[PDB]
């Protein structure tokens, strides 16, 4: 079996990355189950180069510097079960570019410069199990675009430039385990926008420019073990927000604008072990007392102080100081 030179050859997976290459070497053969091409140099690729690669399952061609796709080029991998695609310069994919990747299993497009995404592009990959889609320019998504990765359990389309989301975009992604959202624009989020997501374990929000949450918003994730609404612009939550939340773990609410909570906004939540409620705008007051009490008897913990941001003498003031300091409570 002939090994591309400056290539490293195990039975029938080629790695033929890391060599500064510029072109795909000649002539690979048809049985190839296999094949790395990352860090390489790479603008393009030739028209139908990958043709004659019947059987591949995995095909790997990150941190290139690849500039566009031609048409059809993963046309008859029709084997594939994983594609990465990640650190390239890709602005725009072609029409029906996965369709014929029935099998995919794993989609990785991070680390590019998309800034939107073909209508149906994902429609064919019924088998798709993780799509990475961060750190890209998608300021929008098309309506529909995930109602046919039914067995999507992974999709992250954090560090985008979303300003919104379509109204149903996950209903279809009943079997979602973690999402990630964070470092979007999103001011706000359509009701009933989680819904669906019964079996979801992990949600990441955090980063946004949040101003609301809708009401029942987290109510169907009964499930969920994970929720980081850090760094938005909460200035209040609505009430029972997260009283369905049965099984949390881990709630951080760091670095919004917060000023109190609603009276029981935790009460529900027996399993939570991890709070974060750093940065934010905490009145000094008798307001603070339910907080300031769940606070002292809670039974988990916290990783960064908690402070008194009013009124002007006790900013500064971790919260649970100031209330015997000041007398504020008991």
């Amino acid at each position: 079996m002939a090994c591309p030179p400056k290539c490293r050859c195990e039975k029938l997976l080629f790695y033929c990355d890391s060599q500064g290459f510029h072109s795909v070497p000649n002539g690979l053969p048809s049985q190839l189950l296999g094949l790395s091409l990352r860090h390489n140099q790479l603008q393009s690729l030739p028209n139908g180069v990958f043709d004659k690669l019947t059987q591949l399952t995995w095909l790997h061609l990150d941190h290139n510097q690849l500039q566009s796709l031609p048409n059809g080029v993963f046309d008859k991998l029709t084997k594939l079960t994983e594609l990465i695609l990640s650190s390239n310069q890709l602005q725009s994919l072609p029409n029906g570019t996965f369709d014929k990747l029935t099998n995919l299993q794993n989609l990785d497009l991070s680390f590019n410069q998309l800034q939107s995404l073909p209508n149906g592009v994902f429609d064919k990959l019924t088998n798709l199990q993780t799509l990475h889609l961060r750190s890209n320019q998608l300021q929008s998504l098309p309506n529909g675009v995930f109602d046919k990765l039914t067995s999507l359990t992974f999709l992250d389309l954090s560090t985008n430039q979303l300003q919104s989301l379509p109204n149903g975009v996950f209903d279809k992604l009943t079997n979602l385990r973690e999402l990630h959202l964070e470092h979007n624009q999103l001011q706000s989020l359509p009701n009933g926008v989680f819904d669906k997501l019964t079996s979801l374990t992990t949600l990441f929000l955090q980063w946004n420019q949040l101003q609301s949450l809708p009401n029942g918003v987290f109510d169907k994730l009964t499930n969920l073990e994970k929720l980081d609404l850090t760094g938005n612009q909460l200035q209040s939550l609505p009430n029972g927000v997260f009283d369905k939340l049965t099984n949390l773990k881990i709630l951080l609410l760091d670095n919004n604008q917060l000023q109190s909570l609603p009276n029981g906004v935790f009460d529900k939540l027996k399993s939570l072990t991890t709070v974060g409620l750093s940065g934010n705008l905490w009145e000094c007051s008798p307001r603070v007392c339910a907080l300031a009490s769940w606070l002292g008897s809670f039974q988990g913990r916290w990783e960064h102080s908690i402070l008194c941001h009013s009124p002007d003498h006790t900013q500064g003031e971790d919260i649970l100081d100031a209330v015997h300091g000041f007398q504020l409570c008991w």
